[PDB]
């Protein structure tokens, strides 16, 4: 059947499909992370749900073969699902329509490199998955997303460190598949990178340290340097506050979780955040228990 859904993705890995029409006549212990929506697609059951794993390889899946379930459900775990490999987990997920939706997909890896390819260089449907980044032994695909080369690109270091750059096919070249990638943010041996975001205007940059101090700040005070620098600050760091757990895009009516140690799940929402400077401390989130601390922030997609 050809029919308009809702696709959730749990944080926690899990996926359903609900029929648009039944999604919205749906709905004593806490919220736990499988309670947390991070992709949430309205299409169509023909439409392909891209699934980049932490090993560096595309999964794709046509809606209809997400299983049906109602909202109140977590769904199916993608990685049995889709028969990843051991130890194989999800990092990011990309809804499109065809392979001509965007000109590039562009991956960022956990120590700081990233790639271009053109999006059509993914357009096979051999095995299961496909190999989109050729990774070290210790590295990790962490972000992946699809933009054109009028785009500018944001990365951000668990440290505290960002770089923003323009994505031009002279700095940043379209790439083959299998292979390696080429540097985006130089850091040191004790960092690492967090995220990977397309420039939008109008939105913050919500970052968040293990110690619970949360700030967002207008994505124009992000510089554009060339790729491969060590960028700037988007923190000012202290020990007692801790290194970020998180660095997300949002805007004035994003919703979030914010993912405590010890007292599960907990709602906020980016209004809730501190507008401030791009090298500020930032404030304590007012719901974190007092010896309390942040694993992690995530998106509530919807």
């Amino acid at each position: 059947a050809r029919e308009d859904v809702v696709v959730t993705i749990t944080e926690t890995g899990y996926a359903k499909r609900t029929k648009t029409d039944l999604y919205r006549s749906q709905k004593g212990a806490g919220l736990k992370q499988d309670d947390i929506v991070a992709h949430f697609f309205v299409c169509s059951t023909h439409d392909l749900i891209l699934f980049f794993t932490t090993q560096g390889r595309v999964y794709r899946a046509k809606a209809y073969d997400l299983p049906e379930a109602s909202r109140t459900a977590r769904g199916q775990h993608v990685a049995n699902l889709l028969a990843f490999q051991p130890e194989e987990r999800i990092a990011q997920v990309i809804q499109i329509r065809g392979y001509t939706d965007a000109p590039y997909l562009v991956l960022a890896t956990r120590n700081g490199l990233v790639k271009k390819s053109k999006l059509t260089d993914f357009d096979s449907n051999r095995s299961g998955g496909i190999v989109a980044v050729n990774l070290r032994d210790n590295d990790e695909l962490v972000g992946a997303v699809l933009c054109s080369a009028g785009d500018d690109l944001l990365l951000v270091s668990a440290n505290g460190q960002s770089i923003r750059f323009s994505a031009t096919d002279e700095a940043l070249r379209p790439m083959g598949r299998a292979t390696s990638g080429v540097q985006g943010m130089r850091f040191n041996i004790d960092d690492r990178l967090l995220s990977l975001n397309v420039v939008r205007e109008g939105t913050y940059l919500l970052v968040a340290t293990s110690g619970g101090y949360a700030k967002r700040t207008a994505i124009e005070e992000y510089p554009v340097q060339g790729r491969g620098g060590k960028g700037v600050l988007t923190v000012m760091y202290d020990r007692r506050r801790g290194r970020l757990v998180g660095a997300l895009i949002v805007d004035d009516d994003s919703e979030l979780y914010a993912v405590t140690s010890g007292g599960g799940v907990i709602r906020t929402a980016a209004r809730q955040v501190r507008k401030a400077g791009r090298q500020t401390k930032g404030v304590r989130l007012m719901n974190l228990g007092e010896g309390d601390t942040l694993l992690a922030i995530a998106r509530n997609a919807e």
